[PDB]
C-alpha cells in the first residue's frame, strides 16, 4: 500500500531539527511527498462509486493539509542563532494528517460495507435458477453476479492501499486475482447446468464451483477485516442503515425500494454480528466478551427477524394496494417502516456501546 505508506512517513519527516532544515533541499521534497497524498487521496475521491459527502471531506482535507504544511514550512525558514511556533506547526499538520486518513479509511469502509453486505445471494439465485433450469433468469442472474463478482474484486484491490500490513495484502490481493478468474466460470458453469438440469454431471459440476466460489469469498472477507479497524467498520454501519431507511423512506412516499433497503439493513446488520462475534472470540473470554456478545445475539436473534418480519408485511401491503395510497397512509407507513429500521438501529449503537464499557 504506497498511500498508506506515503502518509505514515509523512508524518515523520516533518519532524526535522530546525538546524538541520535546508529550504532548497527539505522544501521540494516535503511539498512533493504532500502532493502524493494529495493525488492518491483525489482517486479516491474521485471514483464514482465513492460517497459525495466523504468525498468532499477528503477535498477539504487535502487543502488544508498543504496550507498546514505551506505555514509549518515558513516556520522552518525563520530559525535563526543556534535553532516555540515550529512544534505548534508540526501539530497542526499532525492534525489534518490525522483526519485525511481517517476519512480515506472510512471511504474504503463504504465500499467494503455496500459490497460484502450480501456475497451469497447473487451466486444461490443463479443457481436455482439454472437448477429449473430457467434461460431467461440464469442469464439475468448470471449478468448480476458477474457485476457482484466485478465489485468484491475492485474494492478489495482498493482496499489495500490503506493497509501497511504487507502479508494481509498479499493473501488479498492474490484471492481477488482468483475470484477475478473464477467469476465468469462459475457463471458459464450455472449456463450448462440450465441448458441440461436433469444431468447429475452438470448439478455435481455447478456445486463444484459454488463451493470453491465460497470458500475464496469467505478468505477475501476475513482477510478485508483484519485491515480494517472495528469502529470505522461499525461508525459506517450504523450510517448506511440511516441511508438505507432514507432510501426506503422516498420509495414509501414517491434503488429506493422497501424490498431491498430492507434487504441492505438485514445484510449490513448481520455483517456487524459476524464482525463483532469475531472480534470478541478471539479476546480471552470475561464478563466484557460475554455482554458484548450478548448485545450482538438480540441484534442477530431477534432486532433482524422482527425488522424483516414488519418490513416485509410492509411490502407485501404497497404491492397490494399502494397505488392507491393518499398521503395519510404514505406517512402511516413511512413512519412504521422508521420504527422497524429503528429496532436494527438502536441495536446497533447498544452494540458499540457494550464495546465501551471495559
Amino acid at each position: 500500500g504506497d498511500l498508506i505508506n506515503e502518509i505514515d512517513t509523512f508524518q515523520n519527516r516533518i519532524e526535522i531539527d530546525p538546524a538541520h532544515y535546508r529550504r532548497g533541499t527539505d522544501r521540494p521534497d516535503l511539498e512533493g511527498h504532500c502532493e502524493r497524498i494529495v493525488s492518491g487521496s483525489a482517486s479516491i475521491a474521485d471514483a464514482e462509486s465513492t460517497r459525495e459527502n466523504r468525498k468532499q471531506k477528503i477535498v477539504a482535507e487535502c487543502n488544508n493539509l498543504r496550507q498546514a504544511l505551506q505555514e509549518l514550512l515558513t516556520e522552518y525558514e525563520k530559525s535563526t542563532g543556534r535553532r516555540d511556533d515550529i512544534p505548534l506547526g508540526i501539530a497542526e499538520v499532525h492534525k489534518r494528517t490525522k483526519d485525511l486518513r481517517r476519512h480515506l479509511r472510512r471511504a474504503i469502509v463504504d465500499h467494503i460495507s455496500d459490497a460484502f453486505l450480501d456475497t451469497r445471494t447473487p451466486l444461490i439465485l443463479l443457481i436455482e435458477a439454472a437448477k429449473e433450469g430457467h434461460e431467461e433468469n440464469t442469464r439475468y442472474r448470471s449478468k448480476m453476479f458477474q457485476e457482484h463478482a466485478n465489485e468484491i474484486v475492485s474494492v478489495a484491490r482498493l482496499s489495500c492501499q490503506l493497509s501497511s500490513d504487507v502479508e494481509s495484502v498479499s493473501v488479498i490481493q492474490h484471492t481477488a486475482a482468483q475470484l477475478e478468474k473464477l467469476a465468469p466460470q462459475v457463471a458459464q458453469a450455472a449456463i450448462l447446468l440450465c441448458h441440461q438440469p436433469t444431468s447429475k454431471t452438470a448439478q455435481e459440476n455447478m456445486e463444484t464451483y459454488k463451493n470453491a466460489w465460497f470458500d475464496k469469498v469467505r478468505l477475501l472477507t476475513t482477510a478485508l477485516d483484519n485491515i480494517t479497524t472495528l469502529d470505522d467498520f461499525l461508525a459506517v454501519s450504523e450510517a448506511h442503515i440511516v441511508e438505507d431507511c432514507e432510501r426506503g423512506i422516498k420509495g414509501i412516499t414517491a434503488c429506493e425500494t422497501v424490498d431491498c433497503a430492507a434487504g441492505s439493513i438485514r445484510g449490513r446488520a448481520l455483517r456487524v454480528c459476524d464482525v463483532v462475534d469475531a472480534e470478541m472470540d478471539f479476546l480471552q473470554n470475561s464478563e466484557y466478551t460475554e455482554t458484548v456478545k450478548q448485545a450482538v445475539r438480540i441484534l442477530k436473534t431477534q432486532r433482524v427477524d422482527q425488522f424483516a418480519e414488519r418490513a416485509s408485511a410492509l411490502a407485501n401491503r404497497q404491492e397490494a394496494h399502494g397505488l392507491t395510497w393518499d398521503p395519510k397512509t404514505k406517512e402511516e407507513e413511512m413512519n412504521e417502516f422508521i420504527n422497524a429500521c429503528t429496532l436494527v438501529h438502536d441495536a446497533v449503537k447498544d452494540i458499540r456501546h457494550a464495546l465501551l464499557m471495559n
